[PDB]
């Protein structure tokens, strides 16, 4: 699809068999979701935002469907203001910016 | 152009007679630049995201050239870690997300 930016680019994602709403964010290097349960082991990660840095949990090789497109990659979990899909997964779904 | 997301989508901008590098950020509602002087009236604003909030100066009706495309809009100035071009100006240059 082609998504204009007059409104926030919010889409439905599916992770762990559940639907969630998430923002397609070209300004984010990584994908960070609000507190949730994910399988396996996690590693520590610090991510920097507009207000400073936060600690998150890094889970690797996680299945996630974004706007119907399947991806398998790194998902961070922590106190983000909104669920964010970052460039690590936008590249998997073949997303580009165009003007 | 078609901008890949393999790397951060950094482009050259021209504002207040200054050439700067800025990030095309679909996850940003507003445009926020690192400290600089801008003409006209301003009002304070708080913007928030990962790590919390920062205080910025809000300038309206500011002319900006983004990767050769002219746009006018509100520009926020403050302690952002990177210059961000948000949706308020991405729409003006006809920027869309495609996959
Ligand atoms: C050390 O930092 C880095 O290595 N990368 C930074 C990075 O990618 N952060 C990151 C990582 C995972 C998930 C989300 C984000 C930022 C979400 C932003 C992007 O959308 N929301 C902005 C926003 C949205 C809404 C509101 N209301 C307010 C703000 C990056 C940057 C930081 C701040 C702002 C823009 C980019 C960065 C890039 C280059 C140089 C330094 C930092
Ligand atoms: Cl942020
Ligand atoms: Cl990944
Ligand atoms: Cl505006
Ligand atoms: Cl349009």
């Amino acid at each position: 699809p082609q998504i204009t930016l007059w409104q926030r680019p919010l889409v439905t994602i599916k992770i762990g068999g559940q639907l969630k709403e998430a923002l397609l964010d070209t300004g984010a290097d990584d994908t960070v979701l609000e507190e949730m349960n994910l399988p396996g082991r996690w590693k520590p990660k610090m991510i920097g935002g507009i207000g400073g840095f936060i600690k998150v949990r890094q889970y690797d090789q996680i299945l996630i469907e974004i706007c119907g497109h399947k991806a398998i990659g790194t998902v961070l979990v922590g106190p983000t203001p909104v669920n964010i899909i970052g460039r690590n997964l936008l590249t998997q779904i073949g997303c580009t910016l165009n003007f």
